[PDB]
This record gives C-alpha cells, sequence and structure tokens, in this order.
C-alpha cells in the first residue's frame, strides 16, 4: 500500500471504503478498495484476465497483513449520480440505447466466461466524458458474496434483484443480470425505480403487481422453488405501455423479454444485441460536469 497515496475517499462499497489514489510507480490514478480464504484469491486473480472494453479493469490485486486491495481503472462519475442529475429533464434515448447496447457488451462478454456479476445496480455502471459506460465489481459477488447488509451496516438494494433469487434459487445463471440490466433500463427511461423494494417479500409482491404473479403456466416449476408460498396474492399483468411510456415498441419488446419470469425463457445478452431496439444506435457525447 505504501505505493499508493489517497486523493480522497470516493464512497463505501459493499466490502469496504473506496479510494480515489495516484500509484506511484505508474502514475495512475485509481479506484482503491479495501475488501484471506485462499478461494477468494484465485477468484479475484482469474477476474484480472477478464478484459473488455465495457467492463471496469481489475488492475491488481494485493494482499498484505492479513488483507485485500483491489486496484481499478478509475471512472469520474456512476449512472445514479447521472440520473439524479437528468432527473428534470431525463437522459436523452440514444443515449439511453447507447449505454444499454454497451452493457449488453460487457455481459455477453463476461458471460461467454461464465461470469456473472450478480448485484448491478447504478452505482456500479460507471460512465466517462467520452460516451463509454462499464460494469463495476463485474465477480466479486461469487468471490466474497452478496451480504444482506454492507461493512458500514447500509442495506444492500433489493431492487434490481431477480425472482428466482428472491424464490430461494440457489443455482442461479447468467439471466439474473439481464433482469437486473432491464430494471435499469426502466429506470432510465421513466426517471423512477421500476421495482423499489424495502424487504425481500416488498421486493417479490412489487414485481407481482407489475408483472403479474407467476404461475405454472409462465414460468414452469416456480410452485416448487424454495420460498414460493401458495398464498401469495394473485395479481395481474400490466401491460408494458403503463410501465414505461413514452417507450416505443421495439424498447418494451426487448424490456418485456429482459423480465421474463423464466430464467431459461428470459433473453441472453447476445441476443439482446441482435434487438431491433439497436438498429439505429450510436455514441453520443454525455452532458456531464467535473
Ligand atoms: C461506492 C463505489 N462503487 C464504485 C463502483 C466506485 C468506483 C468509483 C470510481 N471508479 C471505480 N472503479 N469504482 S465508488
Amino acid at each position: 500500500m505504501e505505493n499508493f497515496q489517497k486523493v480522497e475517499k470516493i464512497g463505501e462499497g459493499t466490502y469496504g471504503v473506496v479510494y480515489k489514489a495516484r500509484n506511484k510507480l505508474t502514475g495512475e490514478v485509481v479506484a482503491l478498495k479495501k475488501i484471506v480464504p485462499s478461494t477468494a484469491i484465485r477468484e479475484i486473480s482469474l477476474l484480472k484476465e477478464l478484459n473488455h472494453p465495457n467492463i471496469v479493469k481489475l488492475l491488481d490485486v494485493i494482499h498484505t497483513e492479513n488483507k485485500l486491495y483491489l486496484v481499478f481503472e478509475f471512472l469520474h462519475q456512476d449512472l445514479k449520480k447521472f440520473m439524479d442529475a437528468s432527473a428534470l429533464t431525463g437522459i436523452p434515448l440514444p443515449l439511453i440505447k447507447s449505454y444499454l447496447f454497451q452493457l449488453l457488451q460487457g455481459l455477453a462478454f463476461c458471460h461467454s466466461h461464465r461470469v456473472l456479476h450478480r448485484d448491478l445496480k447504478p452505482q456500479n455502471l460507471l460512465i466517462n466524458t467520452e460516451g463509454a459506460i462499464k460494469l463495476a465489481d463485474f465477480g466479486l459477488a461469487r468471490a466474497f458474496g452478496v451480504p444482506v447488509r454492507t461493512y458500514t451496516h447500509e442495506v444492500v438494494t433489493l431492487w434490481y434483484r431477480a425472482p428466482e433469487i428472491l424464490l430461494g434459487c440457489k443455482y442461479y445463471s447468467t439471466a439474473v443480470d439481464i433482469w437486473s440490466l432491464g430494471c435499469i433500463f426502466a429506470e432510465m427511461v421513466t426517471r423512477r425505480a421500476l421495482f423499489p423494494g424495502d424487504s425481500e417479500i416488498d421486493q417479490l409482491f412489487r414485481i407481482f403487481r407489475t408483472l403479474g404473479t407467476p404461475d405454472e403456466v409462465v414460468w414452469p416449476g416456480v410452485t416448487s422453488m424454495p420460498d414460493y408460498k401458495p398464498s401469495f396474492p394473485k395479481w395481474a399483468r400490466q401491460d408494458f405501455s403503463k410501465v414505461v411510456p413514452p417507450l416505443d415498441e421495439d424498447g418494451r419488446s426487448l424490456l418485456s423479454q429482459m423480465l421474463h419470469y423464466d430464467p431459461n425463457k428470459r433473453i441472453s445478452a447476445k441476443a439482446a444485441l441482435a434487438h431491433p431496439f439497436f438498429q439505429d444506435v450510436t455514441k453520443p457525447v454525455p452532458h456531464l460536469r467535473l
């Protein structure tokens, strides 16, 4: 750690404090994360080679005095702050589309290597002044787990969590990331979180009140899942035209496929990239500040 100089604290992550720092050897400005079991070291080391332009680069893994520090590429802004700053006006559709397209590319890459994120949320989608967006903290959930509360006791958000996770599936798939990204897409479009649950059951029932309570017709096997209750109320599904106006029919088609209940039906990142919604995709320059 003597090789790094802290510049400022830039947030409280799930596992520890995050600092902006300067690498004295390279001159590099980095994001330095305080998080060790040998299984975690090996998993994290595997992530050093999972490189893609839409994945925040893991520069180094430092294990010392029984401690783990992760050194990442630094980006100046997250999508949560950008959405808050764009609240009055909305993020322009071409930029939403560009961001979604880029995030799907990052997912298609990671998923092709059988690596999942499992905790996508606006705070770990990072943006630059060039129009890029990147997925941060990719793979850390499998290395370290997703806790109920962070190291500072902050509640880990449920808003983007896939229904199979909430229903107690132990062996979930890359589809969990598509669900999260669909929730984020909807949030960019409407300027409000899609399913802002404040407990597991509130999260589940919010999903059910929009998408309908799932049953064996739409999701074979759902009624046997560990946390499924036959006493769940039966809500009717809403039309997406109500849920995400003014999104056009290509966008609503894509979103609906990202939010399919049955993970085996849910669209893949690769298939989503071929969707007609991306016919006219471009890479605009965002209106930022710093
Ligand atoms: C909390 C924070 N979560 C992330 C992902 C942060 C961050 C900020 C800047 N750069 C990087 N890589 N990560 S700060």
